[PDB]
């Protein structure tokens, strides 16, 4: 009997997108080796703590996402609201992948994969197979005027259909507006039929992503030129650690991958027990899904300089430098396993489920909060499902300009603005400094103690204080003082417009926490400064 095996399944599953999709993407993008100084470091203390802490705040209260921050600080209560805002904000795109990957999945039923070869319509005349790209005959008697991968232009020309900007939004996509409904309808049946199949099944759901994941290893592993991208990988440059952004995407990592500031772990603490030693499963899961993106990272460097020596240029130029690094990577080294179709059809199913999984966390979640914001309202009768539908059916038309031809850039834009980036450095920030320096560091450590049985050491408080705060701010302020706009495959310039689109996105969630506050202090009666007192005491029972 493995007991932490057992604990770590019973408590909850640790794979999604932010992990093989979200992490080799911002690692490409960020110059590889280079994005791993500043990130491991951040990892600790935006892994240990922080996740820690939301399971404590949860464990403690006893109480969800919006209602556990109105019992330590009942000025500082919108936190909640702003993690449903940014909740609202991730379905919308988050679910996206969802219907690329279904897209693949119903183009992956056939003997030839359509990105293996060249001969098809949506390919260009510049389209050329990678063998053929260091063969002889092309690479010297031919020049190379712009060719490009079959996978990638496959990939553009008939998911995306990419147009010359987002100004141009085109046609609407039949295939993927169909794959997005059907998508969100498994959603709405799975969320008000209820999931409770997970008696024995979980056993398949955590082998299955974890077996795929480490025959994809070992392919790549035993690929020619792996060995260049494990360098890329590993091996740092001191020049990009300069750059701001750099460590925003290191740091929102993270925070998208533990689910930190998204309100989750809040409700799942509740669910927790009071003595229950959460300290041990809390950092078995952050170390088990940190060796899990570090694992991922070697499969798709791996395939990506295996691609780079087969076509012959760099390696931080074989493909698209955003999202979408995934399916140019993966299925590659799935055509070059024997039989590619069986193979893409698992990798595309783990895909889905992994995607599907969080998916229905976190919409199951937000319709929580939202129905315990007004119980009696959107509980009595038929009109909780109908809720249920009606936020479904907002969301995917909300995920409808993300399947249109210019549809890409708003999919780049909510994954840097909406639910990643300055949002969540500014919520895990306030969520820090009212831990610290509002709530109090020794009362909470008294609480773990009693609570797990002993007190931890001296990390939490030191990273709750000074260590999370100091970074985020210094963060914000390097992306404040050299700001550079945001770019699409390091070869689109966004206009003013979508960057004043990306980051009124984001003031729409980071204003939560301002707007609340002079909310409450209009709302409560008396002197300025007996408000303040009144609004930063525990009023409400902590239960001890
Ligand atoms: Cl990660």
């Amino acid at each position: 009997s493995s007991k932490i095996d057992f604990v770590l399944s019973v408590a909850g599953g640790f794979v999604g997108l932010g992990n093989v999709w979200r992490f080799p993407y911002l690692c490409y993008k960020n110059g590889g080796g280079a994005f791993l100084i500043p990130y491991f470091i951040f990892l600790f203390g935006s892994g240990l703590p922080v996740f820690f802490l939301e399971i404590i705040i949860g464990q403690y209260t006893s109480e969800g996402g919006i209602t556990c921050w109105e019992k330590i600080c009942p000025l500082f209560s919108g936190i909640g609201y702003a993690s449903v805002v940014i909740v609202s904000l991730l379905n919308v795109y988050y679910i996206v992948i969802l219907a690329w990957a279904t897209y693949y999945l119903f183009q992956s039923f056939q003997k030839e994969l359509p990105w293996a070869h060249c001969n098809h319509s949506w390919n260009t005349p510049h389209c050329m197979e990678d063998t053929m790209r260091k063969n002889k005959s092309v690479w010297i008697t031919i020049s190379s005027t712009n060719f490009t991968s079959p996978v990638i232009e496959f990939w553009e020309r008939n998911v995306l259909s990419l147009s010359p900007g987002i100004d141009h939004p085109g046609s609407l996509k039949w295939d993927l507006a169909l794959c997005l409904l059907l998508v969100w309808l498994v959603c709405f049946f799975c969320i008000w039929k209820g999931v409770r199949s997970t008696g024995k099944v979980v056993y398949f759901t955590a082998t299955f992503p974890f077996a795929m994941l480490l025959v994809l290893l070992v392919r790549g592993l035993t690929l020619p030129g792996a060995g260049a991208g494990i360098k890329f990988y590993l091996y740092p440059d001191i020049t990009r650690l300069e750059d701001p952004q750099v460590w925003i995407d290191a740091g929102t990592q993270i925070f998208f991958s533990y689910a930190i500031c998204l309100g989750a772990m809040t409700s799942l603490g509740s669910y927790n027990k009071y003595k229950y030693n959460s300290y041990r499963d809390c950092m078995l899961l952050g170390c088990l899904n940190s060796g899990t993106s570090f694992v991922s990272g070697f499969a798709i460097f791996s395939i990506l300089g295996f691609m780079a020596q087969e076509q012959g240029v760099d390696i931080a130029d074989v493909a698209e430098s955003g999202p979408g690094l995934a399916f140019i990577a993966y299925p590659k080294a799935v055509t070059m396993m024997p039989l590619p179709t069986f193979w893409s059809i698992l990798f595309f199913i783990m895909l889905l489920l992994l995607g599907l999984d969080s998916q229905f966390v976190e919409v199951e979640g937000q319709i929580t909060s939202l129905v315990d914001l007004y119980p009696s309202f959107l509980r009595k009768g038929y009109r909780r499902e109908i809720f249920i539908a009606f936020v479904c059916s907002i969301s995917y038309l909300l995920g409808l300009t993300m399947v249109t031809e210019g549809g890409m850039y708003v999919f780049q834009l909510f994954d840097y603005y909406a639910a990643s980036g300055v949002c969540l450095l500014w919520v895990a920030f306030f969520e820090c400094f009212v831990i610290a320096w509002i709530y109090g560091g020794d009362n909470l450590y008294d609480g773990i103690e009693d609570m797990i049985g002993y007190r931890p050491g001296p990390w939490m408080k030191y990273s709750w204080a000074v260590i999370t705060p100091v970074l985020c701010v210094g963060c914000f302020i390097f992306s404040l003082v050299k700001y550079v706009p945001l770019t699409y495959n390091k070869t689109y310039v966004y206009p003013n417009w979508a960057i004043g689109l990306g980051w009124s996105l984001a003031l729409s969630s980071m204003l939560c926490v301002p707007l609340v506050i002079v909310i409450r202090l209009c709302q409560t009666e008396g002197p300025f400064l007996v408000r303040v007192k009144y609004l930063l005491t525990p009023r409400e029972p902590n239960r001890w």
